């Protein structure tokens, strides 16, 4: 199925690169470069009505951009250097800051949503829903089986609200 | 399909956020990084399909004759919440005979690697007879794709084989515009 290639890609093209390597730059940003401490782990939004927006201040005014955390680079499918950027966003309630971590959208989430909307895909608006439950139900099972990656990340799955409520619910678990 | 949704994928979210960018960074590399003396690296970004679906990390490994001259000028672009996202891509001269044949943009197309692994892993539910048939009609999905986006199929070349020369493959393909 769609959403099952796309679940086993995401983790083999990309979560499987770049959590290995994540909480050594977590931890580097928290002793040169950083308030209170970054959260360990890759915070996964997963929007199950598949809007990935480039902007998560848009998203949630209580989202706010704090920094870049440094850079991952390697040598990928003839890609000299590939470059792994993640962002560190400051989560705000009530004007207080209540948590800081390393936050971003599975984007082939958007690849669902623009299959939804382009007729060559073949794939309807119908069906999007049951496939982004898929998706997520799919990453949740492949990192069940990949310890040095599900410790260093959370899915945060939902339906539409407070997007910054959403994340500290699971932040306020570690 | 599986590789129905990985070409999709890799279409929309990779090749339609770099392919309108290329040009402007290929002049930008010609004009100012280029070694003077040389000549023009070509446009076009040149996307390798091996169809048994190995994709090695190291193109100078598969191919001596496919020597990595330098990086491209990277672009950078907010996306899903990565501020500054880094696209970086690599320029490589093609030999033949010991002298320079071209000079290129080129990189395997990664969603190929996840077919191989899926093949090797029984939780996917691929059987890795499957891979062959999946890898074509990845490249045959993409094909498909770009022939309705101009924009992007005016910036890449579509380069599946199956095995052998890698350099000769990607020669046969360049020396044709
Ligand atoms: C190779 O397969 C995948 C690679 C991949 C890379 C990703 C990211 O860097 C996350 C941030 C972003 O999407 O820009 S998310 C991601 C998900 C992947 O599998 C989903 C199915 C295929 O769709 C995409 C293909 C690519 S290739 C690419 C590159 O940067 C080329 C170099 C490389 O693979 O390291 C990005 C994508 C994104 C895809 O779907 C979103």
């Amino acid at each position: 199925s769609v959403a099952h290639g796309l679940a086993w890609s995401y983790y083999i093209g990309y979560l499987r690169l770049i959590l290995p390597e994540l909480q050594a730059r977590i931890r580097t940003y928290n002793q040169h470069y950083n308030r209170g401490a970054v959260s360990q782990r890759l915070y996964i939004l997963l929007p199950l009505d598949c809007g990935v927006p480039d902007n998560l201040s848009m998203a949630d005014p209580n989202i706010r951009f704090l920094d870049k955390l440094p850079q991952q680079t390697a040598d990928r499918a003839g890609i000299k250097d590939r470059v792994y950027s993640n962002s560190i966003y400051e989560l705000l309630e009530n004007g207080q800051r209540a948590g800081t971590c390393v936050l971003e959208y599975a984007t082939p989430l958007q690849t669902l949503f623009a299959m939804s909307q382009y007729s060559q895909a073949g794939f309807s608006r119908e069906d999007r829903l049951e496939q982004a439950k898929l998706f997520c139900q799919t990453l949740e099972d492949i990192l069940a089986d990949a310890p040095e990656s599900q410790n260093n990340c959370r899915l945060i799955a939902y339906q539409e609200f407070s997007l910054s409520q959403e994340v500290l619910r699971h932040l306020r678990q570690e």
